[PDB]
């Protein structure tokens, strides 16, 4: 703590404090969302498409109860047709959920909420994804690949390629490195940071401010991993970090082509994700605008 | 071979059965499901004795492929014990409603006085329930196999050995080994229904003649259609079985009324078939049977 500056220690603190009041790592708080029921060439081409977009990230869904019951939902393989999107509406649901506590997150971070908030919304549309599978990874058990959010747990589907296989899904290969490099609570909330205040979002107007805004937490960050990463294990963690930044926004952009594609052939999205992934701003944005003005 | 009204008394049975059993349970719908979430005290505590005798995971077999399973929580002293009552009340009902159609097809049982239907038909609805049930019990896998829905044994530390320390588990495996028919299912119903001892019944000797003559048919049926030595006790060993059966019948009805005391969980059906003038006391029965 004493090799980082004031100002630095200030930046941690607060990004921990936010981090802490607006990630509900057990799902305690996530309510009435969607469950799997209990039950032309260019065409050809667009559903022969999403049907690996899907199949690649296939998952069975617990849920556990309070009471210690467990409900597990094994998803149907895939016979061609609509069974393919049975978790969708479930997905859509807690997608939401963990964007409405990104936002939450942006909120209480002071540096965020001077902004415009033009250029809140712009940098709150450019990161929700990013930051979502951050705090995503955070949960995320390598050894059983599964994310482990209390009462609902996610569990990759066994395929035939085994973990080759599945690590061609650029999605799943970040959660498995990132999970590799072991990271602190810190060094998690501040990647969220670098990503959220990223100076070349569509539509940010105060480039220069959010640039100058990342630097320093980029340079917090290595500062950190300085006065707390010594041995050897964690050489150039900093800049493998970075790197793996630079992997999660090419990641973000493949999502954004993903989701347009399924909303086109199976509409799915709720209307706040809709607004975060589907581009005045206020107008366009009518639930960021509530959300970035009510209070925390 | 058996006499031409032997043979007409079996088609009889087994029509009745081909109608009223929903063998796939394509019809069971609409049931509830474990939701996603001094003196008093010895109440509680023999309740908890008699649902952890019989505890079963839930598997939902979806028309796409997908499935749901269901396993059961754990005895924390709560009222989690209480998860599955709710859908086990449901398919109770559902099946009480098909032994109800089961006996209305029947001449024999429609000829007798309503108030002797309603009296026998509370005794031995939950026998005849478990008789069908054993027809869909897998005894490799200790699984009652329900159409889409399946309830599996829970594993206990004990094994199959502590298992069969619990009366009904211990009878479904018993009479699945001795492989029977449906026709000699269908006269064990009947025998089962036919019991001139049940509380209420008025016409004792009526039924006592009717319960004779199918388990005559019964006896002759085994002694013609099978190897005359090998299966030379198998009727008394079904006999055996139907006498367990009605002891089942009478832990299970004590069971039932202490887990209502103190847990509200039956339908009215059910509350009418378990104790809470005849026709007076039973109108969704007297309104079954009259239509």
């Amino acid at each position: 703590v004493q090799g980082l500056t004031e100002e630095q220690r200030m930046m941690i603190r607060e990004l921990m404090d936010a981090q802490m009041k607006t990630f509900d790592t057990t799902f305690s708080h996530f309510k009435n969302f969607r469950l799997p029921g209990v039950l032309s060439r260019e065409e050809a081409a667009k559903w022969s498409q999403v049907r690996k977009d899907l199949c690649s990230l296939k998952v069975s869904l617990q849920l556990r109860g309070e009471d210690g019951s467990v409900w597990n939902y094994k998803p149907p393989a895939d016979s061609g047709g609509k069974e393919i999107f049975s978790l969708l509406p479930h997905m859509a649901d807690m997608s939401t959920y963990m964007f409405k506590g990104i936002i939450s997150f942006a909120k209480v971070i002071s540096y965020f909420r001077d902004l415009p908030i033009e250029d809140q919304i712009s940098l709150l549309k450019g990161a929700a994804f990013e930051l979502c599978q951050l705090r995503f990874n955070t949960v995320f058990n390598a050894e059983t690949g599964t994310w482990e959010c209390g009462r609902l747990s996610y569990c990759l589907e066994d395929t035939a390629g085994g973990f080759q296989q599945l690590l061609l899904e650029p999605m799943l290969k970040f959660h498995y490195m990132l999970k590799k490099l072991q990271l602190h609570e810190e060094e998690y909330v501040l990647m969220q940071a670098i990503s959220l205040f990223s100076p070349d979002r569509p539509g940010v107007l105060q480039h220069r401010v959010v640039d100058q805004l990342q630097e320093q937490f980029a340079i917090t960050l290595k500062s950190y991993i300085e006065c707390n990463r010594p041995q050897p294990a964690h050489r150039f963690l900093f800049l493998k970090i970075m790197a793996m930044l630079t992997e999660l926004r090419s990641i973000n952009a493949q999502h954004t082509q993903r989701w347009l594609r399924i909303q086109d052939i199976h509409p799915f999205a709720t209307p706040l994700m809709q607004e975060l992934f589907g581009i005045s701003l206020t107008e366009r944005h009518k639930i960021l605008h509530r959300l970035l003005q009510e209070g925390s």
